[PDB]
């Protein structure tokens, strides 16, 4: 009988954090996501924890439900442990109690994954796509006269960066309507580099941004984290550009060394950018719902 957990001991963390890492080294792909595994040491979301046979054992089974839309579900099951239905019966607990309307996450859309949701079924209603492209024979950026481009001088350039991003965005689940506050919480991380914020400006009201990333722990990994051109500036070569001139200052900083990004299937617009300058894609994570 599986036990919604609103909270976790520092043992049953650890099991966790335990199965998640034995699964990785398997399925090559972690099977749930960072932000899930700081949650284990908060209580913020729920839990389904599936105990092995004999006691003092690891777990074979972890379910997190994440609440909202629809919550988001994320799980696993030992690869020892599979085909035996425990995925299948932590996610129809999930549909029960979110009355069929959650979602779950696959990260990279495995086999499994896809035939378990087939069996259960769902359907992929969200895929974002990672791609990525070599640290090498990179683009060349072109900067059109009218505008300059600079990095982030600070607080001084925030009221622009966040009107920009906002516009942007605008209507936008997670990226839209940011305020000082989603700023100081990244300015916060040890990744942060302002020189790696690149803006353009007219030649002069903001046009543009990339906000590139490097994590101290992926080495040889850069990442195009935020590309937003304002509607009034954009299709006008401004969008390639900047993602041009943050792939050559990430090359200049650093599988195989590269750059990667996150970008929503249907985004259009972006996935001509990235196609254009050579990103290919890498991965897929795809959300099932009924
Ligand atoms: C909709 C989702 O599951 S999103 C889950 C995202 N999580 C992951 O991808 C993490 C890595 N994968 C895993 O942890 C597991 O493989 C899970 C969670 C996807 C499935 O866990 P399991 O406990 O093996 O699922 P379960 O035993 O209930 O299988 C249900 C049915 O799906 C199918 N299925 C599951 N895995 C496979 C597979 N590798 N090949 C073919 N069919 C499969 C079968 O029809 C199966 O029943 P059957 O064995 O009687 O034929
Ligand atoms: C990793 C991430 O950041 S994913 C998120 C990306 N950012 C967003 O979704 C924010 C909203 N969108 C935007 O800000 C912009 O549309 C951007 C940044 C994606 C592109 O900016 P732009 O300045 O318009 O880029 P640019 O003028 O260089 O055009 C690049 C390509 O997109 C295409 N494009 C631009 N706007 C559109 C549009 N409205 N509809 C269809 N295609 C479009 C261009 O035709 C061009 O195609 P090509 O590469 O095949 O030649």
């Amino acid at each position: 009988a599986l036990d919604w957990r609103s909270a976790l001991t520092a043992d049953e963390q650890r099991s966790v954090r335990a199965l998640v890492t034995a699964t990785t080294a398997v399925d090559g792909v972690a099977p749930v996501g960072e932000q899930v595994l700081r949650e284990l040491g908060q209580q913020r979301t729920e839990h389904l924890l599936v105990a092995g046979s004999r006691p003092g054992g690891p777990i074979i089974g972890y379910l997190n439900l994440s609440p909202p839309g629809g919550a988001m579900a994320e799980l696993v099951v030992h690869p020892q442990s599979r085909r035996r239905g425990i995925g299948t019966a932590m996610a129809r607990a999930a549909l029960a109690k979110t009355a069929g309307r959650n979602q779950f996450w696959a990260h990279g859309t495995l086999d499994p994954a896809r035939a378990t949701a087939s069996a259960l079924g769902l359907v992929g209603v969200r895929e974002l796509i990672q791609m990525r492209r070599p640290l090498r024979d990179i683009p060349e950026p072109t900067i059109p006269d009218g505008v300059v481009i600079r990095t982030y001088a600070g607080t001084s350039d925030d009221a622009e960066l966040l009107r920009v991003n906002n516009a942007a965005f605008a209507g936008h689940p997670e990226q839209g309507g940011w305020t000082a506050v989603q700023l100081a919480e990244r300015r916060g991380e040890a990744w942060f580099d302002p020189d790696g914020l690149i803006l353009a400006f007219g030649d002069g009201r903001l046009l543009g941004f990339h906000w590139t990333k490097v994590h101290p722990d992926h080495p040889g990994l850069g990442e195009v984290y935020v590309l937003g051109v304002d509607p009034a500036a954009q299709r006008r070569g401004l969008g390639q550009m900047l993602t041009s001139i943050g792939i050559v200052s990430l090359a200049r900083r650093l599988v195989e060394p590269a750059v990667l990004l996150y970008v929503e299937s249907d985004n259009v617009a972006a996935v001509r950018t990235y196609q254009s300058l050579g990103f290919t894609t890498y991965s897929v994570d795809t959300a099932y719902a009924l």
